[PDB]
């Protein structure tokens, strides 16, 4: 049959865990109908997982679905996620010298200054309580990325409603306004830098497509611009937040990290393996049918990879629903596996690692401010994010 996810309600959305894992003991391959009405397949089972990531059969070309999409979707389509070699392989070139580890580190620095800045301005509470994502969790990413990308300040703040209305559209037209209004400023933007001898990363990438439109074209242009800017925010926003809730729900953990503080990157990437901001990888299609222990998934249909699964498999990850920041973190597909592994993992380490470690070493006694059932999680199978995380101190 097909399981409807959103008839199980917000229990569903605050702890999905379960449901997958009953899907994992009857097979791999599962037909469900998402909270917001779409029939996708569900792959779970950490061994089943990590493969159809690498697996060519399973493309990323919306031109091998079934799908259609509509003329925002399309828009924005021309990026390295949502493409197969060789247009995957010749996009990615263009930028992947600029998210390299030896590169992102010369950012520590600024990476460290807008931290110290944002707890700053979250200490001057009077209170002494905030909510640790309008404070914190958001302001990070959006500005690493946007000064690297070169969006002027004062227009960062749209973006938030943009990705707001894509994760947790009010109504599916919403979302598609949001997408259209996107498009329209990023080209606008794309425009702006035209002639002006700016040194970001966009500048370079319009004077790219300028030089020589077939090694960039100018929907790839805009494609390019938009999957920097979004795919970089939205999943580093949530670990942040994601992250200081594990340890804050965990307070054994949070003493032993500050008892020994080079624990500190052991925790990140437990942090990533408890509760990694994709609970399901982007949208793959079979380019024929495939076969899965006996389910026959069709060529065309929507392919969604379960990535929290595949972190709660207990043959992979003994103890998985335990929060353990010293646990064998090695081989999670929190940032993906394969020639579509995450581009901004080294930046996303760099600025989670700053992050928690301010925090902690400015803030003792730090609490979380409500209880973890309080906590409202959204209802995307594929985001695990919260609305916000209330905190105190002192
Ligand atoms: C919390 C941190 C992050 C997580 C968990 C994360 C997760 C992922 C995952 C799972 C994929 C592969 C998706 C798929 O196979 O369906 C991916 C790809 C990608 N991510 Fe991230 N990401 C993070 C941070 C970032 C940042 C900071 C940037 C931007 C600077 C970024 C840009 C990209 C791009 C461009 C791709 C496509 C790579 C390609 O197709 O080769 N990510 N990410
Ligand atoms: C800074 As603009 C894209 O509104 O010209």
């Amino acid at each position: 049959p097909v399981l409807d996810l959103g008839a199980l309600g917000q229990d569903f959305a605050a702890d999905p865990y379960p449901t997958y894992a009953r899907l994992r003991a009857e097979g791999p391959a599962h037909r469900v109908r998402t909270p917001e009405g779409d029939e996708v397949w569900l792959v779970v089972g950490y061994d089943r997982a990590r493969a159809v990531l690498a697996d060519p059969r399973f493309s990323k070309d919306w031109r091998n679905s079934t799908t259609p999409l509509t003329e925002a979707e399309a828009a924005l389509n021309h990026n390295m996620l949502e493409s197969d070699p060789p247009r995957h392989t010749r996009l990615r070139k263009l930028v992947a010298r600029e998210f390299t580890m030896r590169r992102v580190e010369l950012l520590r620095p600024r990476v460290q200054e807008i931290v110290d800045g944002l707890v700053d301005a979250m200490l001057a509470a009077p209170d002494g309580r905030a909510d640790l994502m309008e404070s914190l969790a958001w302001p990070l990413p959006i500005t690493v990325i946007s000064e690297l990308l070169g969006v002027p300040e004062p227009d960062r703040a749209a973006f938030r409603v943009w990705t707001d209305a894509f994760v947790f559209p009010d109504d599916p037209a919403q979302a598609q306004t949001a997408m259209a209004e996107m498009s329209g400023y990023l080209s606008r933007l794309i425009d702006s830098k035209r002639g002006q001898d700016g040194e970001d990363l966009l500048s370079a990438l319009v004077r790219t497509s300028d030089e020589d439109g077939s090694r960039l074209t100018s929907e790839e242009l805009l494609g390019m611009a938009f999957i920097l800017l979004v795919a970089g925010h939205e999943t580093t926003v949530n670990l942040i937040a994601n992250g200081m809730y594990a340890l804050l729900s965990h307070p054994d953990q949070l003493a032993a990290l500050r008892a020994d503080m080079t624990l500190l990157d052991g925790a990140v990437e437990e942090m990533l393996r408890y509760e990694g901001p994709v609970e399901s990888a982007t949208y793959r299609f079979p380019v024929e049918p495939v076969d899965l222990d006996g389910t026959v998934i069709p060529a065309g249909d929507t392919v969604l990879v379960v990535l929290a699964d595949a972190h709660r498999t207990p043959e992979r990850f003994p103890d998985p629903h335990r929060f353990d920041i010293r646990r064998d973190t090695a081989g999670h597909l929190a940032f993906g596996h394969g020639i579509h592994f995450c581009i901004g993992a080294p930046l996303a380490r760099l600025e989670a690692r700053i992050a928690v470690r301010a925090l902690l070493e400015r803030c003792p006694d730090l609490a979380l401010d409500v209880s973890p059932g309080e906590l409202v999680w959204y209802p995307n199978p594929m985001i695990r994010g919260l609305k916000a995380l209330p905190i105190r101190w002192r």
